[PDB]
């Protein structure tokens, strides 16, 4: 009802598991709450400039704004935080992007970001993390970090199945667990909240499958399965076992030494990709102490959350970390940082995150030239130390830029 | 049957919620698997030296070795990994300490470390983390880190309640969830593992209670409740709500500004202790970017695992991180790092972790003088760069020492 489909522009379609993108594709976008009002306009201009430069005017995106979050309430009404139309529009146009999102509290509403991911079944949470020269970082050698996180995005405790303490449902579940399943490990059964942790084999192998194919298509060195399987054997541990099994079953994985590591040969470059695994808590230590040993990462939903945020912070890219939610039919790229209401509307915020997510979007669309130009632009702008306040306040000799001005700096460095 | 109670020596007792420790207390200790054979003898000698120096020979510990893990199998038999006697002996002597521990794989045995914690109901996992000058660290300013982690140690998914995919029990649980609880969020119900996440109110407030009393007795600046309550509202979020409520209920917590932070006045120093909270994933970023803003931390079992390991790695103390498991009746201090079988028996390993855990043990025993001397010793030895290979290999100008030699260096610096 309130969305306006672009007069000029054409729908992207999916054929043969492959995207068919017109030169004039219509792309849905969500402004985002808080600073989304600052970063998204900058993102629109940077992407258009990259597309214009790369294809000489032969291609052009027809942006179409759709709504979710606060602006949705103001467009559709009181408690319309996520209109069904938004979901239909992302399905119909295949690819879309959105800015910061905030969930309401006090109304029993669960995460809108997760709702998008689960109802569009974007089971892949892709977070590429690497260091941009010139970025202020808390660690000594952030350049050693160059990883690609494949976060399972549909299942685990992150899936929102739980019951409140003292509620009739929670006591019912606890009764079933203690009396019918013989559970004795619940230390305090009364006044106790209960949550469910699911992890299936199909969900695990389509995620790991995507991670290995990514390592192959991008010639990466290895794929590490991160889990907490020594404590959670049937979910975390199963994820790791199913991951190795997939590698053996579909990619000719061979045993390295006496195991458990495997090696998969890259069908295109002949490189032997190492398949290995590391327990999650020790991994949070290894990304700091031996970051160069890791590359592509495959893990569950919650651990992926933790890992991606920790890696982003160590390379100083907490506000420029790109992110994408991908499934077999649809794809939603997104800022990954918060709404930042206290600077919203001041044209202060750092647009690097949503812009790099737009870079991932264009590359996903096959427009690798334009995506390359955006990376080049971020490269030069940050290296030139012409950046926003979140960077500049942590360093010396930098030129402070507004959010919009930083967008121009990126374009200038393309 | 194979343990030998010290001829000379007396049992520690608990009276009025307060430990009564004799000058000649008997202390049970577990050597530990792998490098435990290297670090524990060094720990024994360092503690004895600190006790001898601090009380002029008037006090002395009567060590008593008890077994768990591989040595237990070789002492008690084939699959005796954790003899009931060990548990009885820790109960009877109140305080004990143990080296690295490894769980068997392939026999359906769950974590021995967790088994100890849950059957002795040591619901407090205490991990003090701060930087020792001279320690090689991956971050720029490790000195800014000075935190005390209070990890809930008895409940959460860490409690081992789960069922294997395709097993009759898992399908039974899934059937109950879908058909009797109306669960629709399990993406793939078949071939799916299931785990249970419990979190009670009593378990939460006795843990947070201990953290606040610790902030009071040690005059710390604040207590931060770390959780992932925006996704797991009834466990993680409940933990955070119950934490604030406890602070209000028992420590006169007052609202700061418009909330949610609270302030508790230290009854002994008048200092206003800040009670606040931070979402777990963002917290893993904050410990790196703004470490000086945090002090005492209160959180659930799994997050505590992650947080303590990440903090230990950033201050370069992955092998010297002290740790303790404390309950209302018993206490078990422990190395916190792995078994390191590939250097076991070579007198290479770093004994700093179990020694600092022994320092926590002595202080818990009221022997603060002796504990102070151990900290002093670690202080000087590390600052003097006379350390073991794990430190020395990451730095220049250091004097390489064997594990035992490092123990002597600590004594020499008391
Ligand atoms: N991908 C997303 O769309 C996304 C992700 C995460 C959260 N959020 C949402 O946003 C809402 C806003 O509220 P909050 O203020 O309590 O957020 P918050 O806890 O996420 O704050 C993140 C902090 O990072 C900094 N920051 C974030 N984005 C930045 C940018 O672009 N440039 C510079 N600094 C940036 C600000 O810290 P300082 O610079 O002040 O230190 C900021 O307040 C949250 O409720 C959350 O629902 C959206
Ligand atoms: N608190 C405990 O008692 C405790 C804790 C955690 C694990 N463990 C147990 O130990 C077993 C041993 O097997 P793993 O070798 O596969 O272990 P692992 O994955 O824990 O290895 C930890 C790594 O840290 C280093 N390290 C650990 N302790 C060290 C010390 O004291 N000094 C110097 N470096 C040290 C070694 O790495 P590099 O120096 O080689 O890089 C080491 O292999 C594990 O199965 C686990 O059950 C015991
Ligand atoms: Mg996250
Ligand atoms: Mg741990």
């Amino acid at each position: 009802s309130k969305v306006v489909v672009p007069a000029q522009g054409k729908k992207i379609t999916l054929q043969n598991g492959k995207l068919n993108v017109p030169e004039n594709p219509i792309i849905p976008y969500i402004e985002g709450d808080g600073i989304g009002v600052d970063v998204t306009p900058a993102m629109l201009k940077v992407v258009d400039a990259a597309v214009e430069k790369a294809y000489k005017g032969e291609r052009k995106i027809s942006w179409m704004e759709i709504y979710t979050g606060e602006k949705s309430t103001q467009v559709y009404g009181q408690d319309v935080w996520l209109p069904a139309e938004t979901l239909d529009l992302i399905r119909e146009y295949r690819v879309a992007i959105k800015g910061p999102l905030t969930t309401p509290v006090g109304g029993g509403i669960r995460s809108l970001n997760v709702a998008l991911r689960q109802e569009l079944d974007l089971y892949i949470c892709l977070r590429p993390v690497r260091y941009y020269q010139g970025t202020p970082s808390p660690v000594k050698h952030p350049e050693l970090t160059d990883m690609v996180i494949f976060r399972e995005n549909s299942e685990d405790i992150y899936a929102g199945i739980e019951w409140k303490a003292d509620s009739a449902d929670a006591e019912k579940v606890i009764k079933f667990l203690r009396e019918e399943m013989g559970v004795k490990k619940i230390r305090f059964p009364e006044h106790c909240g209960i949550g469910i942790k699911p992890c299936s084999e199909e969900g695990t192998k389509r995620l790991v499958r995507a991670a290995i194919e990514y390592a192959i298509a991008n010639d990466r060195d290895s794929v590490t399965l991160v889990h907490k399987g020594n404590i959670m054997k049937f979910t975390e541990g199963a994820f790791k076992d199913w991951g190795y099994q997939l590698a053996r079953e579909e990619f000719g994985g061979e045993l390295i030494d006496g195991g458990p590591w495997l090696k998969v040969k890259n069908p295109n470059t002949g490189k032997e990709i190492v398949i290995k695994d590391v327990i999650a808590d020790a991994f949070l230590q290894q990304i700091l102490l031996r970051p160069a040993e890791y590359d592509v990462i495959a893990c569950m939903n919650l651990n992926g959350d933790y890992i991606s945020d920790a890696l982003a912070a160590q390379v100083g890219g907490i506000g420029i970390a790109p992110g994408a939610n991908i499934g077999d039919e649809c794809a939603l790229f997104e800022a990954t940082h918060g709404t930042a209401p206290k600077y919203a509307g001041q044209d202060k915020v750092n647009p690097g995150s949503i812009i790099l997510s737009a870079e991932m979007m264009l590359r996903h669309m096959g427009w690798t030239e334009a995506a390359d130009l955006i990376v080049k632009g971020m490269e030069g702008a940050i290296n030139a130390k012409t950046v926003t306040y979140d960077f500049e306040r942590l360093m010396d000799g930098a030129k402070l830029l507004k959010c919009s001005e930083f967008g121009d700096a990126i374009i200038e460095n393309m």
